[PDB]
């Protein structure tokens, strides 16, 4: 029915953008040009228990700079990031793995996302997504980027306890 | 697909009242005399809507004692003590000649989900149950009360209401 | 479960503070004393959808508060006020509706429901309720009072579709 | 100096926008249509030291509006309200008051309160006030309008003691 | 220094009425009629202060339509339309046979001042103007309206009021 | 007396989690893989405050992360990390330090913890924490946890001035 | 049309104040000195759509802390920093480029912005600037210094999706 | 008179608290111990000329930490830390320099300020300092630490020019 929320029967793969879905778009900088940027605890829990569930996983972004492959490594998931052009990127990811963009829930918060949520059934947006964004997604977050928005997302699938 | 409506997108707006111009709170005395609170904001962007040559209503499942007072004040139409308002909304468009695909509809609630299956525009205020605001094409970034209207007139009509 | 909320299998009643519960706990005044509150439309649908699941339902205020009785009428649902002790009237009205005090729920704000969340199972306060109110409840919303704190409630027990 | 405070030195005139600018811009209502408004007793406080002061004062209100003058009334200073043209009515205003524009200062919140800006030497946007009219002013409060906006721009005329 | 009141401090508690117990906002009517918002808290607050022994009083300075009509339902005693609230609270102290030193005073405005000066316990509630604020002897975290009056009972009583 | 805050005689020992706790459960990474985490001076001072008041202490926490180590070391607070199970591990030092776990006051902020709250008389729930654990606590902070929800519970313990100064405003020197 | 907001046709250049600009004026400083910042990647995206428009753009700023040169590396825009005279720099540098300095865009949130802000057709203060330059102002963000002001502005000048999409919402080459 | 601001003509000195007045009292921590805290430029511009005007500063700190030296060798003005007692430190420092300690303007957030409090003439906290603290100070400042709090008290000192 219309604004359902997806559930774990809905979905084979879940595919997150990085900067302001992971965090709140904020970025540390030094003069040599080191990044750091503020992680959720929260979301380090949600993407855990989806991985557990057997969902195949993703980080995809734009960004050069090796901080989100960083966190990519601490939570254990594949990262594509650096990427000239995010959704045929996806597109590409999808292809290989023989995926069907319908079963995908792709997470985002900006207008460089807005491709690749008209390539998936279940685009959704983080609570502090801009306007367009907000609206494109099939769900909206109540909580914001960098906030556990992931461990939302998480119980939806995996429900409260995230069993 | 990231796109707000424009004026060349409808030709209708119809309002939810209760949530979406207001914040979903009545003033009550002791007799169950009821009362809300409506924006002068909202009040001068549905007037430019109007003058812009939109079609408009209110529609509102309440036996709404203030909804009448209200649409009378915007001199618009009013529909309200409507338990199936996706029908009575249909029946309006058939009416007015309008195309459903057409009109700009915007509401807070769960009993506005068949209304937004209806409609091209289906607009959720901030303030929105959840699956109201993912459910719309559009979200405001103010709620239901604050000024929603308003923030939607100046997608239609830019930032001077012009 | 420890901090487990409450579910339709666990409760048989519910029964409502009003000031600061259903209310922000201001209180509009004219000249003559006169008296106006603000409710809510979310915590209306919540409370309908409770009473239509067949749960016994009242409102407890300690004043004589005609504002209270209006309300009620509004709700269906029936209102003990103008009481000399809140939480005897709630014993009592227990023993009558032949129901076990350990499976009510009962919603408050403020100091004056201490001894009515004593004799309850499912003493719950609102977010805007006061320390030691927040701290002696079984569950707490995350709604402050009058801002559909009831409505969430609601939701717990029977689902965010209300049904 | 570009974006000075106006001072005492500056103004021989306040004239003020009535909802939005002394109020939150939210209004009341009954079934029979009668309307409401919040006012901030600061902005009386802050009216009251104005007029003692001896500038000159009127609030301004395109539709006649009872509550309007019952305001007016109360902090003793006149209302024009039913007309067609809030600008032309404040340029005949001042061409009667013998006032120059350049020394009006004029408080406002939207988008219909720009053609009285233009007029005006010293247009001032509440806090509050939308993007536009924000930008079109030469100077913004802090306070948001029926927060004590009013206070405020009295106390850059007349100091914070306001005297 | 670093002590917030405590009931063998004091014997009296004084209140200021709009803007310490309301946010200082008027809703009118278009006859002029007055309305205020009050908060049950307060009411709650202050009637265990009023329990515990203590003398209470509201003083204001407005003609205000309202404040009789609260200080009926908190059953303490109101002064109000007074240009001068210095002179009468030190008439109220001298008829009652309080100590200044022994009062406690909440406001929140600059005609607030005076009192803060002769009363042991001055205390601004959040919102206060800033003056007032440095003033204080102590400063609320909640503002006027919002239960300032609820929060200092519990400093004079405990987070139970018991 | 149902709801009551605790008081110093209530307690002998004060048990903390970390990260949520002590901190907003964020994390700042580095293109390397550098973590940092944000505590609060409020909190800081609370801590030594109960400290110096004779109060056993200590961070209890899960995970290997030694930057919990690297705080405790500046409170000069014993820390017990890097655990398989949390609430064995608190019960047995409870057993060790002969302090009755009804008398222990423990703070914490997510579902890993209720088990520590089952065991202890006192479980303490930031503001900030998962809906379950702030029904669950016994007492709930109004600050949120990395903004100072020790210090709030050191002032509950201690008083406003933790126990700095006397009545009369003078230093307390003990 | 008094208060309009500036379009892509008012503009051919974006110069950014630094400091309470892309930033919240805060600065992280370490027990050796060094000095941190915290920028916003929704500011880089603007930027980079600004710039991929054809904008002339520039970083502006009056201090030598060489983290303002880092960020314009990243952004792919010149910097002209560390400068005696801010508002000096910014007319010689309109001259050079040949862009008349009604049609220059300049972003600032404190006082030492107000002579920039004079000398250019469209200046903008961020939500969060000083109350006199608020003022000062052509147009003012709603959002602060930090939290994506920039990002507003590049959808003032290029529409809701900064024109990386069309209205039937395909991907925008050129 | 009762709450008047401190202007120039009544302060010799002024005295800053670090952590809490200068920053918002949170601290970035490594593995290795090292520290990080969030200053404010406003800070620094209202310090610079407070500085400039011939006023004897100085930054008090208990904290051992070398962060609060790196901020005071930025501001280039004299700091004591890592002290036991703040207020026996302050007391010798004025009566090394035979400052008259009623001439002293000491800013301060936490309990640990109370006894300097009591030594000036001229204690101030910060917005966002703690109860008992907003209390004993003579004047309150209406913004937070790390905030621009001491670019406010600069601004009163000095007027809004900041000459
Ligand atoms: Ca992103
Ligand atoms: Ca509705
Ligand atoms: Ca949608
Ligand atoms: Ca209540
Ligand atoms: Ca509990
Ligand atoms: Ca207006
Ligand atoms: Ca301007
Ligand atoms: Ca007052
Ligand atoms: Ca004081
Ligand atoms: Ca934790
Ligand atoms: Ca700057
Ligand atoms: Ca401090
Ligand atoms: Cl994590
Ligand atoms: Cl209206
Ligand atoms: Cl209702
Ligand atoms: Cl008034
Ligand atoms: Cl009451
Ligand atoms: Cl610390
Ligand atoms: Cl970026
Ligand atoms: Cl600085």
């Amino acid at each position: 029915s219309l604004g359902a929320l997806p559930t774990a029967e809905d979905i084979d793969a879940v595919v997150l953008d990085f900067d302001g879905t992971q965090t709140d778009d904020r970025v540390l900088i030094d003069s040599d040009g080191r990044e750091f940027v503020s992680v959720h605890r929260g979301d380090g829990l949600g993407i855990a228990a989806l991985r557990k569930s057997g969902l195949t996983m993703l980080i995809l972004s734009t960004e050069q700079n090796p901080v989100v492959a960083a966190r990519a490594r601490k939570l254990k998931i594949p990262v594509l990031h650096g990427i000239d052009r995010k959704d045929l990127a996806l597109k590409q990811w999808c292809e290989e793995q023989g995926i069907a963009p319908e079963r995908v829930l792709y997470v985002g918060n900006d207008v460089n996302d807005l491709p690749c949520f008209a390539l998936v059934g279940w685009p959704v947006a983080v609570a502090s997504a801009h306007d367009v964004v907000r609206g494109a997604a099939r769900a909206v977050t109540t909580v914001p980027g960098g906030d556990g928005a992931i461990r939302e997302i998480a119980s939806w699938i995996l429900g409260p306890s995230l069993d």
